[PDB]
């Protein structure tokens, strides 16, 4: 509110098949890394697909123009080896001269490929191109850590089945979770022994917000959510379960750990 | 809130083997009219089928007796030929005696046939018996255009793979979109350039509203919600998409525009 | 809250292949029975296992310390004969030290099976180890009954096709329903005549929520949600239906009715 950032990207072929985003050339991950600014803020990426295809980002709920949506329909995306630069824009809430109220852009937000495999990146999100992105309203409560879960498919973060990934915290930690779904089917996310608000931020503003307190959430392709909890809050240290709940997707291996850990720095159990 | 008002609709087979509803016969569309009113309003449908096999209409979110909720169950469907005076109302919102408040009618609500193929509409649903309805409170904000969007199974409205619907607005205009989900399938709405707050109206009241700001939402059968945007605000024009996020839906063909226009008439990378 | 309270439980096989939950021996229900709680309260559950598998009971929403989580990895699970004390909390909300709100365990949640058939109870959950919980909040609004209606895959509360469950009541009531969904398929449930807020509550809080009001929604394995409906209002008595609205869910059977009676004990249609 209002830094004009500059960054890179790179997209990457991976071992066995995947394909992956970095902000540095040979550190392309799966999941993307995390762009995170503030409402007012501008970023100007300078893109750079490095494959043998062609490839683009795409961005939800931010503001781009047109020639930054990252389609080969609005001629947006990028030859193997070139380089483009995108533009996000991010705005304050406020009262529009009409007298009503202008949204701003917080929120937890994704970008994905939009052109590899089809027109609808389907083999780029299948392959790994896809990342999270935050959005901070002035005065949000900011986090002591923060986690990308996607749901991909029937894979967590694009791993082999029963392979977490797994997550560190301490008791009291202020933990930011942010979840997406990709693909072709519906999930539900579910955390043992923690709870959050169905609202933007998963946080209640106070007494007077109606919103649903939960611990389960159904999700389907490119749904985003966050929303942030105090590690072992009311229930202690514990190996703390994370899945979707989905009977035969989980009993196929979409279980991660949420691993919360006295100060000593022990699990009573694990 | 609250006048009494008349119409009449009318359920039609159409050429090629879908059925639609229309307000005039020969005028029947897919989705069926959009019909609009005001929070205590009553609404008196004279309803005619002019198809060959049994058929109703069946409201979401509206009061109705139950002699008007449109199931054979309750005798409530019409014969070939028939007619059939439906009456839906709707309430304000307030105090109840015991002090709880009482919800009020407003929202965005939907209507379709329960009757044609199956006795949950199965068949009448498919071929296009289905059509929005909005219910607006006393100082909503009115848009300048209203459309709909249903997926309907593998289909938006009813039409042939990779065919839109397109739409058209210009940069700066308060657009209103319905939207319906029918049939089997599970789907997932996204608007490129555009993103509206998943409440009752789709617009935060201001400051307050914890509401979570969206571009994507998963949707089942008869799920219905609406929102209005303002074309291209803080994005101007282009050929931004709609489309089903469910990656094989979209290849497979839901997928449509929404055409933002310059003032001069023209949309960046498509001069005509 | 907070009181201490204190329940026997029991999980048993039972005669056709399922299996339930029953605060008896030979009282085993499924959905199990209803335990409603109030934040603060504590509860201690002595829950024996009278099957010939392991099994346990694992709860949504609530506090409870990782030796009451019911997982075989936390050896929280309960071998044949055995029993075992899970201890449940809730707690009411607050300003926390860092300013922020504690949202308070208040909402209406679940109960299940973790360990029966795989680890993650799918064997279980498919058989009927399944049941509510209510927590409530001081002031909370208190309705004459509660109805629990779980989609677990394609039945409602396991039943077979085109049985129901139907529930009844008189005009006027104040009607609370639990919805909760298992398995491996979503649905949208619907109740004809009748409409809720999408919050904590199913209530508006008054003229600044601006929650949507609904008739229909999504849900997935494990959603739980609930909501308070005054029984016929504004529309009087009938047969009216529940269901998902899935097409082909409905057609083949996840149907119910909601029998609301005239204050002469009938409803219109089918008079006794
Ligand atoms: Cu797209
Ligand atoms: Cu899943
Ligand atoms: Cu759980
Ligand atoms: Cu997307
Ligand atoms: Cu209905
Ligand atoms: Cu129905
Ligand atoms: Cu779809
Ligand atoms: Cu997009
Ligand atoms: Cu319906
Ligand atoms: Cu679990
Ligand atoms: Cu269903
Ligand atoms: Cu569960
Ligand atoms: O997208
Ligand atoms: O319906
Ligand atoms: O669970």
């Amino acid at each position: 509110g209002g830094e004009v950032r500059h960054l890179k990207m790179y997209a990457e072929k991976l071992a066995d098949g995947q394909m992956g985003y970095g902000f540095e050339k040979g550190k392309a991950s799966v999941p993307g890394p995390l762009i995170e600014v503030n409402e007012g803020d501008t970023l100007h990426i300078e893109f750079t697909n490095t494959m043998d295809v062609r490839a683009s980002l795409h961005v939800h709920g931010l503001d781009y123009e047109i020639s930054s949506d990252g389609t080969a329909m609005n001629k947006s995306d990028v030859e193997p080896g070139g380089t483009r630069t995108y533009t996000w824009r991010t705005h304050k809430p406020g009262r529009r001269d009409d007298g009503t109220w202008r949204p701003g852009s917080a929120g937890y937000w994704h970008y994905h490929d939009h052109v590899v495999g089809t027109e609808h990146g389907t083999g780029g999100i299948r392959n790994g191109l896809y990342g999270p992105v935050i959005v901070r309203r002035k005065g949000d409560v900011l986090p002591d850590a923060t986690h990308t879960i996607v749901f991909n498919d029937m894979t967590i973060n694009n791993r082999k089945p029963h392979t977490g990934p797994d997550f560190e915290a301490t008791v009291g930690d202020r933990v930011e979770i942010v979840m997406i779904t990709h693909g072709e089917y519906y999930h539900t996310f579910h955390m043992h022994g923690h709870r959050w608000a169905d609202n933007r931020t998963g946080i209640l503003t106070g007494p007077d917000d109606p919103s649903r307190v939960i611990d389960n959430k159904i999700t389907g392709p490119a749904d985003s959510f966050g929303f942030q909890i105090i590690a072992g809050e009311g229930v202690g240290a514990g190996a703390w379960m994370y899945h979707c709940h989905v009977q035969s997707h989980s009993d196929m291996g979409m279980v991660g750990l949420f691993l919360v850990k006295k100060p000593d720095g022990t699990i009573p159990g694990y």
